[PDB]
């Protein structure tokens, strides 16, 4: 049954807040960014 589906996570630099992997740190503090600040898919605007 539930299969422990592997190759998730080859570092230890992870975002706690997706959950997505980096090879560096600056990345991963640098990345957190597209959160508090980002404008995905969405409505209209101008
Ligand atoms: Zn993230």
């Amino acid at each position: 049954g539930s299969s422990g589906s592997s190759g998730t996570g080859e570092k230890p630099y992870k975002c706690n807040e997706c959950g997505k992997v980096f090879t560096q740190n600056s990345h991963l503090a640098r990345h957190r960014r597209v959160h508090t600040g980002g404008k995905p898919s969405g409505p209209s605007s101008g």
